[PDB]
């Protein structure tokens, strides 16, 4: 029923500890994506796994001497901002479920004042004293356990191997993403992952990962959508910034506009070239009205989303100075201006998630995480040229889901390389930026 999510969440949480777990259902359209009964189990069955050999178990204890050389582990370093935090953490979990691995998360400096809990019963934070730790900040491509570097280097019982999975990687570190390899790694017991990217398209293309995944994912455009909600609920500190400018400033409309504005450029700006975007974009989409200089009316909230407040300055100059072509009465609202801080940007991620109809920006990692929260196939805003308005402004996403930014392009039979976007129907690349991919 609706505060579980169609059976995504277990039940039996304590409230008061993450009041925003099973009070989504008071500030959202319930998702018209169903997670199949496949994945319901697979998620139950996890937490079941999760619990026996969690940290601090006797299972735990025992896993942990092997690195030193029936439970194994994934662990996942806290590195990026935190749209990519969310995104490649999200892949680990997939990952982790797909290799009957137990996921740990090294909380960094601040996982836990974000997150709560998602796993019943048993904390998924990697606990302070694991004897790697120190190690994190260094790992890369070239350290002895880096899996892409015993490949390169002709070595290969390994206790525990590093998987570098960063956008920088390489053809070496690649080869992660091959049966065969897949086949060796398996029999690792514990992983280290650093990375950057949704990389939980090319899971797809594995063979074995393919067949359970189509179960997993009946809508195979689902994937972030389902985990995501699964895996993140904002602590109660965050879920406090959502809920009061919810309240304030955007509940009272018939509709609500997110616009998601990222401009990727070291001057703040703000620029013409993306406010004329901005209004071509809503408006020969139909998302807001025009206005003019010469039913009963509905009240649509605009939620703009940037680290500068003049394209929101922009849009509420408009509707205020001008009549609407329609009747429609606009209203703009930005909750920040930031040039806690994390805090503010994982509220508003969560604030996008709540719209009816979603504009993002080409590239933002910040746009995806909103996007598959809400389960909104987004308006994508093309990433423009030379300072001059993209025409088309923008387009309709393919589909819901996240983009892939530094895929391989390799065939892992023949292999050789291969376009990895032009194999099968479902995993196309990018709108935003063609190099990548996603499902579709
Ligand atoms: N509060 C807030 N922060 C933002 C916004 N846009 C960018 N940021 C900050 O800059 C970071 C951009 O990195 P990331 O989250 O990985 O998304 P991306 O860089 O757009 O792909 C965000 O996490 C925020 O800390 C915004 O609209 N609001």
């Amino acid at each position: 029923s609706d505060k579980l999510l169609g059976g995504l969440l277990a039940s039996g949480f304590d409230e008061d500890s993450c009041l925003s777990r099973y009070q989504s259902v008071h500030y959202r359209k319930p998702s018209p994506y169903k997670p199949s009964s496949y994945l319901i189990s697979k998620l139950r069955n996890y937490e079941k796994l999760h619990k026996r050999c969690g940290p601090g178990t006797e299972s735990y204890k025992k896993a942990l001497k092997q690195l030193d050389q029936e439970c194994k582990y994934v662990v996942w370093i806290s590195f990026s901002g935190l749209g990519n935090r969310i995104l490649s953490l999200a892949s680990v979990f997939l990952y982790a479920l797909l290799t009957d691995r137990v996921l740990l998360v090294d909380r960094g400096k601040d996982m836990d004042d974000l997150f709560c809990e998602p796993f019943l019963g048993m904390s998924w934070l990697l606990p302070l004293d694991f004897p790697m730790t120190d190690q994190f900040d260094g790992l890369n491509q070239e350290s002895s356990r880096c899996y892409g570097y015993m490949v390169k280097n002709q070595v290969i019982t390994l206790s525990h191997l590093y998987l570098h999975l960063v956008h920088d990687y390489g053809d070496h570190d690649k080869m992660f993403f091959c049966e065969g390899d897949q086949t060796f790694i398996g029999k690792v017991p514990w992983l280290i992952v650093k990375t950057d990217n949704y990389f939980v398209p090319s899971l797809w293309l594995i063979p074995g990962f393919d067949d359970e995944l189509n179960k997993l994912f009946p809508q195979k455009a689902t994937v972030f959508h389902h985990l995501g909600r699964y895996l993140f609920h904002p602590t109660n500190q965050v879920w406090g910034l959502v809920t009061r400018y919810y309240e304030a400033y955007l509940s009272h409309a018939d509709e609500k506009i997110g616009i998601q504005v990222r401009v990727f450029d070291e001057d703040p700006g703000p620029f013409q070239h993306v406010m004329d975007q901005i209004s071509s974009c809503t408006q020969k989409e139909k998302l807001l009205p025009e206005v003019d200089t010469l039913n009963t009316p509905k009240h649509k909230a605009v939620l703009v989303t940037s680290l500068n407040a003049g394209y929101a300055e922009n849009l509420k100059s408009m509707y205020w100075e001008y009549p609407t072509s329609t009747g429609e009465i606009i209203g703009v609202h930005q909750p920040s201006q930031e040039g806690m801080h994390n805090g503010k940007a994982l509220a508003e991620m969560y604030l996008l998630s709540l719209t009816d109809n979603l504009v993002t920006s080409a590239w933002s990692t910040f746009g995806y995480v909103a996007q598959g929260l809400g389960g909104l196939k987004p308006w994508i805003l093309y990433r423009p040229e030379n300072r001059t308005t993209p025409d088309p402004s923008c387009g309709r996403a393919m589909s819901m889901e996240p983009c892939f930014h530094s895929p391989p392009f390799y065939d892992c039979k023949a292999k050789t390389g291969i376009d990895t976007g032009t194999l099968v129907p479902h995993v196309r690349h990018c709108e935003d930026i063609s190099w990548g991919l996603k499902l579709v």
